[PDB]
């Protein structure tokens, strides 16, 4: 099946990264086929779970696990890391009933920036998840809670984010502080529209 293709491939890459290192081939085999299968029942549990968005999801544990080589960080640990980042994406997506294509792919690839940012700077992986993931979380609610329905609205709130993520990056700043500046912001504009 495509699924099964799909988590092969995974397998695949992160053995072949753990290879490269001499990281445990075993674990890592092992955290792929489970970061596979958390991110197809997190995408199922979701309602996105087509397989563009399963793509997309091992396409950021794969990207996550070849910069972590490069890197110096353990390939298991990327991989779990990864896949959980991509869990809490899904679980805010479900809450706030977002669907749209675009808006995942965006969510996604902001946990990717971040998370290539931290192991630049021989920061924690699970941080920068969590940074990227909360900011996502908190304008997917914002936006619940204030009823605005716009996938271009969603979208640009992201790649606010985005944008002031490569911003601090740039000049050496906090990403974690980029993010959740940039989703309060995104919040405090929202709150003002369901107000008024």
């Amino acid at each position: 099946s495509e699924k099964e293709e799909l988590r092969e491939r995974l397998v695949k890459i992160c053995v072949e990264n753990a290879k490269r290192k001499g990281d445990d081939t075993e674990e890592a085999r092992e955290a792929a086929r489970e970061a596979f299968e958390l991110v197809r029942e997190a995408a199922e549990r979701a309602g996105i779970d087509s397989s563009e968005v399963l793509e997309l999801a091992i396409r950021l544990i794969k990207e996550c696990v070849e910069n972590a080589q490069r890197e110096g960080y353990d390939i298991s640990e990327a991989c779990r890391a990864a896949a959980e980042a991509f869990k809490r994406v899904a679980e805010a997506a479900k809450r706030a009933g977002i669907t749209s294509s675009e808006v995942l792919e965006l969510a996604i690839r902001l946990i990717k920036e971040c998370v290539e940012n931290a192991q630049r700077e021989g920061y924690d992986i699970s941080e920068a998840c969590r940074a990227a993931a909360e900011a996502f979380k908190r304008v997917a609610e914002a936006a619940k809670r204030a009823g605005i329905t716009s996938s271009e609205t969603l979208k640009r709130a992201i790649e606010e984010i985005r944008k002031r993520v490569e911003e601090a990056q740039r000049e050496g700043n906090d990403i974690s502080e980029a993010c959740r500046q940039a989703a309060e912001e995104f919040r405090k504009k929202a709150e003002e529209l369901k107000r008024r």
